[PDB]
């Protein structure tokens, strides 16, 4: 049993290879800000030796009001990424919500994404199936890990066969998430050992971001999917929970001494 | 504290009024079948004295494969309802999945609906907001009842102020649903005592359909939302779980001796 | 398939027979109080026509401090019941925590009981097995209903074969209970259709006591197990949640129009 | 904020110190076997440089039948440990179920223990309070981590102030456990930073023993609490889930490269 590869460009994403960080930012507030954000990761990434992918959203179809900030917009959002790629030389992972946005973003970026809440939207997956560009299937809170196969199959059946599975904890009572650490493994199986990643800042909806991201790494994953803001305290709105920018590096050393020190272990078996 | 009314035509839906059945069928297989289905309810309804609304889907955006039956289609689906209304004189409740389908169905039917998985899709709610036609907000399995206000507010903010809340149990471990009977009440509150209904066949994903629908009724609801098939055993596919048609009537007597015998109780208070 | 009977004296407890209330009080504060409590039930019981059993604890092995009120004590507690039986002519259901208390209480009362937390204490069940006096197995929050057989078997194997199963909801996240209404049925099965009862005030750990106890009754049970205090608001300590004494009667009319109106239904089957 | 120490003899148990393994075996089948078990740990422990404590039960008050193996017995069980201590020079951690067994075991062993199911048994804790010998509070599946203070307080109030908290996952639906990795931290707090340990073989009720024990270590704990059997496959009965003896060492290297490589990290803060 070997691991699978859904490599994006010069990058190879696989459970036995070193972890690839799909960090970044939540919503695209403004290039002035964005870029500054895309700036630290890159520096810390290259400086620490960790594959990178920048993430940012150009739209928030979901919120608690219409009289709020949708986002940069699909048309005005794609552009914004452009200016970024060239400037820094990193890929762009963003999420789609309409069968239209499908192809566009396919040209503008590298790693597209499927929102959890839509993981079971035939029409939209049969459309993302076209692009043939790497896909990220965020795992819905209300869905058992062993159900990740059907979603992966359907992607195959549509033409695309390069998919990734991101974990964001699972419902635990009302208004609460807990990350079954045994999930990741069960998820490897049903998808054909496809790439598995942990969306930590999202499994938290805190000082916990560290300790909680540490555990997931010591199990062996194809990487993380994080978010950080320069001033978390104030921008402190809702949805996920971002990281304290400055603390990016010292935090990322925590992972390597894991993502490396564990991605090079002599396969064990507490089975037989 | 009085109850609210989101009456559809000659029908009044409210927590203190008798229960209104939003029964029907899942997907629209064929008028030959549909109608036969729409036939028994109507007979049993009128014969037993229970308000009625027929439900049927014209599309299943969600499934486990593209190489399967989407459904009658929006354009070819709406028509099918037409032929029904006149023939029997009952309203039509169906669900939408696209901001387009919004207005169309608004003319063709009476009770439109919001799928759970989309309960938090701004754009699509701001669109359903237009129609101004009664709305049904299926409560997502992964969402606490006290969160039903924001969804109800947003509907107001968009213009529509006639909304209903349907309950379908809440996640309990992996691959399992349990219906918090205390939900219904908590749901009345946050929405401004809006109409609350139980989607039983869906809270089950069995001989349990009865016993489980009984409990919900003895708490006092603005009604149920059921489904039945003439040959459940064979058509035994997945998604919800339908009822055994024939058993419609004797089953519905179970509710009345509740929906009535409890909808006429001297308000109690185990509070003070 | 017929129901089983674990009748205590002139009382017959069974799922198809009318519900038997095992109400009463939590801890035995004082006869002056106790009795007053035992007074209203009895009056309302006889006045409404509902079998009765009074419940009260003579010890609270579990609490949040040693420097607190253990309880009347086993030796000084048993006596207290005596004075009650004669005065009112109702049985006494109390819980045990030691293999010693086993036999004593067996002579002093009618319905002994097994605490949930101990449902799996061999030695203590093999001891309660002796008494041969009716037993009540409170169902632990952390145990699936289908596991209630083993506990019932062991009771048989020990000699006793008259056991009852009380339901108190099941863990739902941290610090929260939800009552799977489908539990009761699943519990009937594995125990050999033994008697099933709902411990409502305990499934709540409120104005909810009513609405929540209504649901359970409309499913058909061998009765309830409640608690009420004359001044809930103040005595408002913790553990279960008692009922507002005065409100006993008007509340109990709610049940009959259910426990009766449903205990006389023409067996249905949404199965075939 | 410094960590606390509840050191047993020449051993110091604390969250910031290296992890201490409280491994061993479940029930005491026989010295012939026991010892052989106590043999590998010791060898691997000393050989790998990891503090050790051997665990084994001398009684199983809980089971699924009386006509089964209780265990060596308290009187005949204590003795068995004796012969072990001298032979190998390691401490003995065993669990108690009666206020009597309290003091005895206090002389015979080093680390006594509180069973989860009894974590809230006043009388028995007020008794374990006497011994003044280190205590292990297994955290009940049905109890939130933030509730671990009251249990720790009561232990203080009784005289003993050297307590440890062992985590064994928390209920997740029916018949299932999931380990909230964020638990450990929350548990440190409420107990006064007391010692926290993970009971992995018990959080599993498999090949998962490894991956799952890895996560817990990368969060930083005062150690583990494991169990292994020479022939797991056959002795494959129930209760916890043991480890494959032989695989003890290569498995324990997994922990050190964590328990060490993380117990020597520059305190981070994703907080501010
Ligand atoms: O919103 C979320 O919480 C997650 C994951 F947790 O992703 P998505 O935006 O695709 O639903
Ligand atoms: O699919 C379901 O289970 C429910 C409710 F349970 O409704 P919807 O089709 O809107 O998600
Ligand atoms: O304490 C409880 O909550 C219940 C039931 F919920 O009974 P017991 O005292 O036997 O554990
Ligand atoms: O039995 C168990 O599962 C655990 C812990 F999971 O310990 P205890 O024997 O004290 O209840």
């Amino acid at each position: 049993m070997k691991q699978k590869v859904v490599s994006i460009g010069d990058i190879n994403v696989a459970n036995d290879l070193p972890f690839v960080l799909f960090g970044g930012m939540n919503v695209l507030e403004s290039r002035d800000l964005a870029m500054r954000i895309c700036e630290h990761y890159v520096t810390v990434t290259q400086k620490l030796g960790i594959p990178y992918v920048f993430k940012a959203s150009f739209d928030k179809a979901n919120r608690s009001s219409i009289h709020s900030y949708r986002g940069p917009g699909l048309e005005e959002g794609m552009k914004i990424f452009q200016e970024l790629k060239q400037t820094f030389g990193v890929k762009i992972i963003t999420d789609v919500h309409e069968p239209s946005q499908a192809q566009p973003v396919a040209d503008v970026v590298d790693v597209i994404q499927l929102p959890a809440f839509l993981a079971r939207q035939t029409d939209l997956v049969e459309a993302m199936a076209k692009t043939g560009a790497v896909i990220n299937v965020k795992k819905p809170q209300f869905v058992s890990p062993g159900q990740m196969g059907n979603i992966v199959d359907k992607f195959k059946e549509g033409g695309n066969e390069k998919v990734i599975l991101c974990d964001r904890g699972a419902n635990f009572g009302y208004d609460n998430l807990v990350v079954d650490m045994l999930g990741f493994s069960i998820m490897k199986k049903v998808s054909g050992n496809s790439p598995v990643i942990f969306d930590v800042t999202h499994a938290l909806q805190r000082a916990q971001v560290a300790e909680l991201a540490r555990a997931g790494m010591a199990v062996g994953l194809a990487g993380l999917f994080i978010e950080a803001h320069p001033d978390p305290e104030h921008a402190k709105c809702d949805g996920p929970s971002a990281l304290p920018l400055a603390k990016l590096e010292p935090f990322l050393k925590q992972m390597k001494a894991i993502d490396d020190l564990v991605k090079g272990f002599e396969e064990l078996d507490t089975s037989k």
